């Protein structure tokens, strides 16, 4: 059941913003890694004293990379005189939430109707204001609330290119890779404690929860936009088993919650990974080990339907995970975490039927791919 | 004249370190754009629960790249039982050395017969000591004195395979990239005050003044050791001129003094160059821009003895600058800065001449290509 009770208008995912130590340095090494294309700048070259700040894009995917300059550089500044094209930004804040987490997300960033309202409705619903709606050029206004952890939820509206103050950047330094990656699927986060953090997410939002589950490491739940569009699931650690929860993991390296991963959807999997996998050892990122040929030999008794055994054998060789629930059917894989914690890694998928346009989350998340990983793994042994 | 009064046994380079925010993506993004391999690291992984420190080489060029980890994975630590393979490292210089400085060297290292007499002996003779010496495994020595600014001259001596602590890489993660270079031919500081910098330096280490000079936005010399294989050129501003001192620019933008640029010796540089320039847009380093037409004609007049029409032609397609002393011929080219601050750049080299083995400094350090660069400049205008 969808009770659409969005409190107000969501389109859909818009960015997600890294705050780095160098933006120049990692946004390089996603571009080659991910195959995402230079497509704007906000930095010294732009006017930009207060901090620098590159954007990548593959299809609708935008990633944000952010670092700020030396405090010196825009020390006669105040917020009326600010330099800054993000005017959320701040030097101190910045500098905190990366020594604290280390590279990752600080902002979720979604489009909705006005940002202003979007805002207002979610602070009077409880959420805890972030940074206030602001108005660039009169044609983009921005907004933010804290979502959990440092992380922040960021609202974006458009009267009518990213943002105002950026440059399109320059043909040359624009070099237009594309590996398949099309748009940002959903966004995981870890927290201690998944009751609180998930009524209150909801609370402001009015998001309903599309799926939920309970050996594995962890309990999770996902909450939704009224056309399923937005997914934003969030885990916890089930303390007390055998192997150590790695939500447990991911919060005692990350100095507590944040965001967990965030699932890129490809218009052709395989084609991503084979252009991914090619580059993991000169620069690129790597992914988790490969299952048995156990798994991929169950494979045809699960999705031989969906799946020829030449396609089920290319997932094999590219190390693809396969799930199902009772709609549709879902290709994922995982890297190993993008930067020196075990914390945020990426998640490619790409979903099989649900047809109507596509509904979202066809097909779920993958929880089936623990218990038939660890069976698959048992076998092999023997 | 060589006086050759080095204070202790100096042999060679031995390699740089950079601080940084994530050294994943740093050296990731080096590892690619310059053509070194993956050949050691010291990470949680190994054991090490303090830093990510992960090891780049390229013959005998060893890049180093650095980060903390979170405080609270080395809580319980004391010095006398860290689980650091690096002793002189501290969480708390490596993000203040990073807030204030961004991406840069911390670590100038140079190969001594024994590091605890060449400490001692600097000390001595006014170097202010940074980490005393300490022996790892009983194997290795390492010692630091400050350099300049925040930069820490280090000193590493042998008994008899990085360090003691750090794994050889997996030959998975281990691609064997190399684009031709093979060693650091010298490493250059920017400094407010030559003089006092150029008598501290020279001071402890008994290094001798190689070169010096003096329209063009700087003053400079360069200190040596005895068979001159270790260089340090050291820069101050000319203030007072019409273009902005880009030495200055560098202190504004550094917060202060630092390592300016690194120059790496290619043993075929119109190889090394080519490889560089196909991945500037994808993930590599970009270069300055070339020189006029005018630059590559006047060539002929200054170096068609020791380079063919069809070798000056290949410099025209790199965009590489010549200069030339009494004794040989220097190809130099330099890349824009590597992070996000106008501040740390690379240099890539080939000399040409002095045959006895070469002797370093063959060729100067391209201080006529001001000159010409700018004569090249105003030709091409008209
Ligand atoms: C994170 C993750 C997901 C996942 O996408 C997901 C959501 O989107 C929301 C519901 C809860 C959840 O976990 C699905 C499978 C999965 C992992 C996984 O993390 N790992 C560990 C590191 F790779 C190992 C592993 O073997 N499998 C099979
Ligand atoms: C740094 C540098 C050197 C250089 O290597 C050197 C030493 O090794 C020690 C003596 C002093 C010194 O400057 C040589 C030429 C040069 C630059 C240069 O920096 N730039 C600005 C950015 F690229 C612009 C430019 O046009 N030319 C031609
Ligand atoms: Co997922
Ligand atoms: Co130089």
């Amino acid at each position: 059941k969808n009770p659409k009770s969005d409190k107000f208008k969501v389109k859909r995912f818009h960015h997600i913003e890294f705050w780095c130590g160098d933006a120049t340095n990692v946004a390089r090494r996603f571009s080659w890694g991910l195959g995402m294309r230079f497509s704007a700048k906000s930095d010294l070259s732009t006017g930009n004293m207060v901090h620098a700040s590159y954007l990548l894009t593959s299809g609708d995917l935008r990633f944000l990379f952010t670092a700020p300059y030396s405090p010196s550089l825009s020390a006669g500044e105040i917020k009326p005189t600010t330099t800054a094209s993000i005017p959320s930004f701040d030097h101190g804040s910045c500098r905190s939430f990366f020594s604290s987490h280390g590279l990752g997300v600080r902002a979720v960033a979604i489009e909705v109707e006005d940002a202003e309202s979007a805002f207002s409705i979610s602070v009077a619903n409880g959420a805890i204001p972030s940074s206030p709606p602001i108005v660039l050029n009169e044609a983009v206004t921005i907004a933010e609330v804290k979502l959990y952890g440092d992380v922040v939820l960021r609202y974006v509206s458009y009267k009518a290119e990213f943002l105002p103050g950026f440059e399109r950047v320059e043909d040359a330094s624009s070099f237009p890779l594309d590996y398949g990656i099309r748009r940002l699927d959903h966004a995981v986060g870890n927290v201690p404690e998944l009751g609180p953090a998930l009524t209150y997410v909801a609370g402001f939002t009015g998001f309903h929860q599309f799926a939920e589950f309970t050996e594995s490491g962890l309990n999770s739940a996902v909450l939704a936009s009224n056309d399923e569009m937005v997914l934003l699931p969030i885990n916890e650690p089930v303390h007390g088993t055998k192997r150590k929860s790695q939500i447990q993991t991911y919060l005692e390296h990350n100095e507590g919650a944040g965001l967990q991963h965030l699932a890129l959807m490809s218009e052709d999997i395989f084609r991503t990974l084979r252009e991914m996998r090619k580059r993991s050892s000169i620069g690129g990122f790597d992914f988790m080990p490969s299952p048995p040929p156990t798994y991929y030999q169950n494979l045809k008794k699960r999705v031989g339907d969906v799946l020829s055994d030449d396609q089920i054998k290319e997932c094999e060789e590219l190390g693809i995970l396969v799930d199902r629930d009772d709609q549709g059917t879902l290709l994922q894989i995982f890297t190993k975490p993008l930067g020196d914690r075990p914390t945020i890694f990426i998640e490619i998928i790409q979903r099989v039927g649900c047809m109507m346009y596509q509904s979202g989350g066809c097909g779920g998340f993958g929880k089936g791919n623990f218990s038939e990983l660890f069976k698959s793994i048992e076998e092999y042994e023997k």
